[PDB]
């Protein structure tokens, strides 16, 4: 199972979060925040590059992945979009993906998931219907940890991409 | 009025339909195609690099932007949403802005142009009602032109894109 974060922010939360299931389930990882990508180009040199050639593989060999995003401007980040950019239904085509999105409080969040949601769809991922939206509460950025309420409903997002995973 | 191409691709059809608006209304353009940021990472350092403070400068004394964005995944290309993460409402509040979206096949544009819209709106730009779709066939990349078809439509949209700036 790969987790992948979507906040190019080091000492951004969706990193935090990311990095939590990472560990708590020893999933792999891809932190956008270390992991830079260029801009996206539409070149074939671009392909060429490890950092893409890695992506893609990583992406492909994952039986399950989650996919974490902060809300900006009311959707995902421009760092993950570009990512996708270099992918395809190649490597998305039947993945089960659970979607989670960090927003800021208040409503916020929506948007970033019906975002992540909606270009899932065009790379035919198979999008679990559980989705979740973290606000800076749930995020403890000093202990660089999650809250307790919210580890819960993390395991059930979890625990049915894995379902999901094993079915199809 | 500013201009902004989507695609980041230099070989790309954004490209050129963005290029002939620039042209045929001798309007400002930044072309992602060649204005090549670094992938936002929320950092000071990053602000005050050159292309950043143009974009923000070049954003906030535009009067009105038409906004080009191929369909990438059901999305805006990521080269753009990279570059409006730069930025915020404090260089979009109220901007009079229109809607343009390159894709292919009857079915596809609508997503890329709901992500357009809801991202500008989570930026307080003035989205004005007009957005189009234009469709690869419409686009002759080797002779870099948009077909006679296309022309009316953006004329339509540039003038009334005008016509909330003056307001
Ligand atoms: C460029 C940018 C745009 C933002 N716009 C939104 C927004 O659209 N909705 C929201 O809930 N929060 C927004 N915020 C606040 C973030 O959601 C908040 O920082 C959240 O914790 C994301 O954390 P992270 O990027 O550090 O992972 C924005 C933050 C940034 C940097
Ligand atoms: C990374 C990538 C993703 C794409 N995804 C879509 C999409 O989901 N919907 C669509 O209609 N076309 C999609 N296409 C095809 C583009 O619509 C087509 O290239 C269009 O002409 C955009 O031109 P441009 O990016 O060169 O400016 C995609 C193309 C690329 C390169």
């Amino acid at each position: 199972m790969l987790v992948i974060n979507g906040t190019p922010r080091k000492h951004g939360r969706t990193r935090i979060a990311a990095s939590y299931i990472a560990a708590l389930y020893h999933t792999d990882l891809i932190d956008l925040s270390e992991f830079v990508l260029p801009v996206f180009n539409g070149e074939a040199e671009q392909s060429e590059l490890l950092k893409v050639q890695e992506l893609k593989q990583r992406v492909t060999k994952a039986d399950a992945i989650v996919l974490l995003s902060p809300e900006y401007h009311s959707g995902m980040s421009g760092a993950l979009k570009n990512a996708l950019d270099f992918l395809s239904s190649e490597q998305f085509k039947y993945k089960p993906v659970a979607l989670l999105a960090v927003a800021g409080g208040g409503l916020g969040g929506i948007n970033a998931l019906n975002n992540m949601r909606t270009v899932m769809r065009g790379v035919y991922a198979n999008v679990i219907p559980k989705q979740l939206v973290l606000d800076p509460v749930h995020i403890d950025v000093e202990n660089a940890t999650v809250a307790e309420n919210i580890k819960e409903s993390i395991k059930e997002l979890v625990e049915e991409l894995s379902m999901f995973a094993k079915a199809g």
